[PDB]
């Protein structure tokens, strides 16, 4: 099996409004784990690790998924993370 | 960012069929908080704290929202509640 | 394996002389799950899940079962609840 | 040491703004147990363990004690509770 | 209500692709206990425990269910299992 | 004092009546640590730790103890477990 | 209710053999509670605070009451300490 | 009913010096929410989320409020933070 | 920094009070770490680990501090501790 | 980064040693994670999840590192393990 | 498999440098139980339970074995010590 | 005692293998404190807090002490970090 970690800025409304909670619960559904972290500008960062096919399904799901929140952009960063992190939990 | 809690009395066969975990699932994909406690006459109360749109929302899943449980009658009672509810707990 | 709930009311002298955690103990070796909860006029209200035979056994225990508390009366409620609690907590 | 048990029923404006913290820190202070529980109609019920001259020190600072709170009315309430509750909880 | 237990034995791609968290929430949506277990010849053995009408339901699910797992076979297996589990564990 | 470890199989009525809870309350009355496992075939497997005369002393309740489960037969198998556990659990 | 506390200082074969959970378990039917201490000479302290009516019970249980240890002598300390111990716990 | 969310940075000796614990404790009673964290420079940044009244009366306190620290400057920079966090941690 | 650990004998009607939960809190807002002993002759053992300047504070609010306990008296002992103790524990 | 998991079955004076903790330790030194579980047979069962390198290295400590435990022989088991296991765990 | 326990009395620089962890690390790796405990006069107690080789290896490594701390003296004391410690704790 | 805070940027191979598990491991028995954090861009942030000696100590093992990891550079970093971190986390 193959592993990699990826890291997601999401922007929009995207803050109190259970985003965190649903990309947790949408990640470990694909056998994913990471965090995502509330920022202070009122981002939400999203680190998801495993094969590259399932962290596309994030992705996607990331943009389009039916969800609470209202996302506006997902710009998809550079990482170098091989870190495991246990769970997906929310920071 | 308002914050407000509802009040909803649920009856039915809506005890021991996971209605419990599937609200407070659903509550927090939602970004609310409060608690479904299960009485002892057969219904579930639900308490959830949030924005009025988001209230909405759950109130409108608890109602036509696919579950297990087979919902009778979603009651919406009055509350002066504006406890901090940490979570959405089983109760 | 039908299980159902059922309510006891334990009045007398039952409040800090043991009575609910005796009482949880003993229908944790019944195979039962549920609560005692104090009330505000020095009753203790008991709560208790499982087969119905069991469920008369612990009745039987309340009223004459060896204890520290001196109980003056236990009466079972009507109940309707079908909700799964883990284990036996003292509230 | 003698030791009872008292009810208080606060009213006013004391629901989500730092009073059961409040409380059950000026609680502890004074070598009592119990809790502070937030009632849906917005009054909070404070029940206090410990001996009748602390007691009476509890309800003096609920009634005049610095807070953040604005209390309109404290009722005490008598109360049969012998129970032992462990530290100051908020519910 | 009626309690049995069940024994599943689930092959093909199903670990490490989030199947047993899946499942797990899937098995509570609908008032389940049990357990998802992790097996060395890369099987995952579901036991769940609830109603007949519920572990038919979760049956089902296991085949047809959408998820992200690809399930080649769901063997479904005597069980005289009647504890009672707390919630639904990954193993 | 010197520890050994048996390993007991209690068949009968055996699952959801108490029995696993009772039984790791004996043992740690008697200084014994293991644990209680549920078998899929309705039997309790039962490992102990202790002095032989703790073991010897387990071995009769299980058969002979005044317990809320209807025992068949129990039957002391190999075990070359030399590992400490901590307490009693259920499995 | 008075609460006095009780210092027991109980010798002869009492470690390691169930004493320590036995007189822990016996302390919270009574509801007192305390510690039970191993001390290196190989004696138990143990410590029980509630009813002086109680504590005389246990007083009583540690001598005669039938357990797994073999006590030789059990003399009963003075103490000021009123302390509130939360539970029974085995030091 | 309306909440946000204000960033305090700290300066001077506030580290080390009860004052992240003291914080949050302030905070707690004012119903406030957040986190007070270390920051490497020897700065303390302080998060609290609750009605702009309160973060008011939480800056005074930061800067006049007897405290063990010596706080030489306060300063509320920017946060578009939304996110709920559950009581005051130290970090 | 300079780190250094002080014991302290506080004797009086100290126990039962709120004195160790409240001399917890105090020695917390000091920045110090350690804990609050009762002891068996009515006394509280209270040690404290931080600098100097804030030990002097600790030993002077246990004099004239405003608190619930009576002190009659505050020793302080001899100590060559150097462990490194995390919050402020109550034994 | 590749992933893979491996079972290895450890034979010989290796229960009760300090085996399982130090094949953890070292698992976690490696990056390594997966279980070590006592065996009913006198075994150890280690599974250990990684890269092939890594387990390679874990494979050669369990065969002749330095060990409190007598190892006789360390079988290597195929394995379609795929599960994320959290840290070493001892079983 | 038997099992004593052995005292010893650690004399030197060894408070806050690390030997309570590394003495308790030491302990697990050997099989051993108990605890590492810092005594007010600077020593650390130092408590273990097991067979005598074991605690002979221990005694050794307390003299001799590579570590952060001075080790001046390691006396070792009688023991009575029967109990079944849980782990290797740091007191 | 004195103590002060180091931070340290370790560059190369050094994450996904064992070396913030190792590294916290290594400054627990040299008695420091802090945290292992692993950054974006592959590095690992080392804060560790003590004494200037020991600091030195566990610096020098960050360049040359034997490990899985393949370090190519450890920047240290100045720190006006004065916090008491509880134990060794990795982040």
């Amino acid at each position: 099996m193959e592993k990699q970690c990826s890291k997601f800025i999401v922007s929009g409304h995207v803050q109190g409004v259970g985003f965190c909670y649903h990309t947790s619960h949408q990640g470990l559904k694909l056998g994913l784990t990471g965090y995502a972290k509330n920022l202070n500008n009122g981002d939400v960062e999203v680190v998801a690790c495993g094969t590259p096919e399932r962290l596309e399904e994030l992705y996607l799901w990331l943009q389009e998924g039916p969800k609470t929140a209202s996302v506006r952009q997902v710009r998809r960063l550079s990482s170098e993370l091989e870190h495991d992190y246990q769970g997906f939990e929310i920071l």
